[PDB]
RNA sequence: UUUUGGUUUUC
């Protein structure tokens, strides 16, 4: 902190980076003000850091202001600036493409990260043909696809249902000497599980280790989820144990099991898992409470579901739109209660398709 | 010092 050593702009950028990635955007922004007050000019990296923090914190519009502020100052937005906005716009919407042409008009060549950012956006938007189009184009520009590039297309193909094309594209990635990492293998493993081929997924998982590729928690979470969906609830509890025998399970690990257990009716074993993660200092997020609220709702235990909603609120976890979609749906026949909860998420500041669909079908069989 | 890929919830 302090410090007879005068901080550099590099010093504030690091702290601003750490603050933004800790959600602490308001605290990340007072640092911005402090540094001008000392006569230390925020640079392009300073704006790019705050812009990224704003996008990932869902304040896209606030980030677009910062882009305008920097331009007004003569602090030129660069390839990183555009890459940051393009991803931010993709993840919110697919505006990102006008920036991809705008950056070229500023003399900024798009790079491998730009192409990777847009290929993913196009896939997650159902525009896989468009994404494959960009893949061809970047090889034309002499941009060499990397492990992220090939992993983004393998994911999209799988999620579109083109698992064998995914398997084919992975094959050529080793031909070109691009070494797959744990994210690559997990993506194929997730794809095989989503496609009902659990043993082909374990075969690959073992091939991942024999290649010397160490799994992480996502890998096991992916594998555990495949086991819960497949109905292999015990083999997924085995995997949760074997996991430690040295990977630390995380919240998503617990969320996945808690969900498998809820959907099977094993509400007890779910609640004691929810108790174990807390005691183990693993904080339940919003999916944790969403999973249990739906579980208790589908089971006919709405009072306990509402009880759990309060407790989630009584603990600083903010309920999102899934929370309300679940509860709103859950009250089928507490007409006004359901309607009540809809206005409450408006006042809380949560953008509502399912929400509207559920309220109207509630209004109708109750023309309002 | 800043930007891109993989896992869980409202079926």
């Amino acid at each position: 902190l302090r410090r007879g050593v005068a901080p550099t702009v590099v010093t504030y950028n690091t702290l601003i980076d750490g603050l933004c990635k800790a959600g602490k955007l308001d605290e990340a922004l007072k640092l911005f003000e402090e540094m001008v007050e000392k006569g230390i000019k925020p640079d392009v990296v300073t704006y790019n850091t705050l812009i990224d923090g704003l996008c990932k914190a869902g304040k896209l519009d606030e980030a677009l202001k910062l882009f305008e502020e920097m331009v007004e100052k003569g602090i030129k937005p660069d390839v990183v600036t555009y890459n940051t906005l393009i991803d931010g716009l993709c993840k919110a919407k697919l505006e990102a493409l006008k920036l991809f042409e705008e950056m070229v008009e500023k003399g900024i060549k798009p790079d491998v990260v730009t192409y990777n950012t847009l290929i993913d956006g196009l896939c997650k938007a159902g525009k896989l043909d468009e994404a494959l189009k960009l893949f061809e184009e970047m090889v034309e520009k002499g941009i060499k696809p990397d492990v992220v590039t090939y992993t983004t297309l393998i994911d999209g193909l799988c999620k579109a249902g083109k698992l064998d094309e995914a398997l084919k594209l992975f094959e050529e990635m080793v031909e070109k000497g691009i070494k797959p990492d744990v994210v690559t293998y997990t993506t194929l493993i997730d794809g095989l599980c989503k496609a009902g081929k659990l043993d082909e997924a374990l075969k690959l998982f073992e091939e991942m280790v024999e290649k010397g590729i160490k799994p992480d928690v996502v890998t096991y979470n992916t594998l555990i989820d495949g086991l819960c969906k497949a109905g292999k609830l015990d083999e997924a509890l085995k995997l949760f144990e074997e996991m430690v025998e040295g990977i630390k399970p995380d919240v998503v690990t617990y969320n996945t099991l808690i969900d498998g257990l809820c959907k099977a009716g094993k509400l007890d074993e779910a609640l004691k898992l929810f108790e174990e993660m807390v005691e183990k200092g693993i904080k339940p997020d919003v999916v944790t409470y969403n999973t249990l609220i739906d579980g208790l709702c589908k089971a006919g235990k709405l009072d306990e579901a509402l009880k759990l909603f309060e407790e989630m609120v009584e603990k600083g976890i903010k309920p999102d739109v899934v929370t309300y979609n679940t509860l709103i749906d859950g009250l089928c026949g507490k007409l006004d209660e359901a309607l009540k909860l809809f206005e409450e998420m408006v006042e809380k500041g949560i953008k509502p398709e399912l929400t509207y669909r559920r309220v109207v079908e509630s209004y109708c069989r109750a023309e309002e």
